[PDB]
DNA sequence: ATGGGTCCT
DNA sequence: AGGACCC
């Protein structure tokens, strides 16, 4: 049976939150700064030739009016993440988060709802809101079309009830599945939204200019089907099969095979409540067990705050010169909110564990994690 | 890379 | 405990 999917992707997720926080900067390029790195700009600084995940050297020497705001600290970004997911979810329950700012929505029940509330005369009545992708032309008298406008009314409700609510501006895209949702959304961006009638399938994903486009096919994929002569869509779509699932698996070789056909029958999943939480910071040298303790601490006190579901697992992760991890279960006794000093004995032991502490070393990441949530 | 997340093997 | 993917 035919989905409609909608995929909603907030413009400059991080940006966008610190330009409410303050708007002196809304008039402004404005940079969202992580140690060395630009991770994120509003479109304004866009303008000006600074990109997403820009070294800040490079980003300032393109733009010297450039202006930093540090976004280490991850917070108001996963606060006002969660917000955005609660909205949507008023719409239709089953909403599925991918990071911090976009979600998926299956509007199906949805469509198929307001569709039996109209009568035959208005049916015809019906238009689409924002953009039809490759310009397409309607036939109201196809049942797909119609399911597909009423679809893009939905999101522009929810774009519009993201904007009214929490001030935030994003895309969307309307289509019969998630992969095909995801590469619409962005065709017309910032804060539009796009459909994908059926016939124009092919036209977007031949649109693709790089495998590593395609949302699945990622770094490690992508080096492999290069090796291999595959470079556009096309050479995967007609790539041998058997070929294909020898050098990848089964897996791996029949699931990206049927993505760059568009075919993507997974389903929508409510996310609900996270499976996990976890603290970071990078480093250029940790060269000492009394220094690594202090870190895990101050990871340890954020993680604690943010507990206040209880974690039945701990983990520790470092990255020495690529990860290693060691994680065991938190002690009943533990798990009942001066916890700190135990907590930091535990680690400490995962810790001595994976570092010969008795021997250099030289970490350059630690991050704790709970997770195993009852 | 940064500072997070997800599921599968 | 590690891999692969996503943002
Ligand atoms: N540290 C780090 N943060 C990332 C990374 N990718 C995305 N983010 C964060 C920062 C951004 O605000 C947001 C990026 O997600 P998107 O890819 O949707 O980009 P963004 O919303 O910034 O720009 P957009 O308008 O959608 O093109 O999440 C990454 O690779 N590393
Ligand atoms: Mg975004
Ligand atoms: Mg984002």
């Amino acid at each position: 049976s035919s989905r409609v999917i909608v995929h909603v992707d907030l413009d400059c997720f991080y940006a966008q939150v610190e330009m409410i926080s303050n708007p002196e900067l809304k008039d402004k390029p404005l940079g969202v700064q992580q140690k060395y790195l630009v991770v994120t700009c509003n479109y304004e600084a866009r303008k000006l030739g600074v990109k997403k995940l820009m070294n800040v050297r490079d980003a300032k020497e393109k733009c010297p009016q450039l202006v930093l705001v540090n976004g280490e600290d991850l917070t108001r970004y996963r606060e006002m993440s969660y917000k955005v997911t609660e909205l949507l979810e008023e719409f239709s329950p089953v909403v599925e988060r991918l990071g911090f700012d976009e979600n998926f929505v299956d509007l199906t029940e949805m469509v198929e709802k307001r569709l039996q509330q109209l009568q035959s005369d208005e049916l015809s009545a019906v238009t689409v809101s924002g953009h039809v992708y490759n310009n397409q032309s309607i036939n109201l008298l196809d049942v797909l079309h119609i399911r597909l406008l009423v679809g893009s009314q939905i999101a522009a409700e929810m774009r519009e009830a993201m904007y009214n609510q929490l001030g935030l501006t994003g895309c969307a895209g309307v289509a019969s599945n998630k992969l095909l949702a995801k590469l619409v959304s962005g065709v017309f961006k910032p804060n539009q939204q796009t459909v994908l009638l059926p016939e124009s399938c092919q036209h977007l994903i031949h649109s693709l200019n790089h495998i590593k486009e395609i949302p699945g096919i990622g770094y490690k994929t992508a080096k492999c089907l290069e090796a291999l002569g595959i470079n556009s869509v096309r050479d995967l779509q007609t790539f041998s099969p058997k070929i294909l699932e020898k050098e990848l698996g089964i897996s791996v070789a029949q699931r990206i095979q049927k993505l760059s056909f568009g075919e993507d029958n997974s389903p929508v999943i409510l996310s609900g409540p996270p499976q996990s939480f976890s603290e970071e910071d990078s480093f250029k040298k940790c060269s000492s067990e009394v220094e690594a303790k202090n870190k895990i601490e101050e990871l340890l006190a954020s993680l604690l705050n943010r507990v206040c579901r209880k974690p039945h697992t701990v983990r520790l992760i470092i990255r020495r010169y690529g990860r290693e991890s060691r994680q065991c279960p938190i002690p009943s006794h533990v798990i009942q909110k001066d916890v700190m000093t135990p907590m930091v004995d535990i680690l400490m032991k995962l810790f001595r564990n994976m570092v010969n502490v008795k021997m250099p070393f030289h970490l350059t990441l630690l991050s704790v994690c709970f997770c195993n949530l009852k």
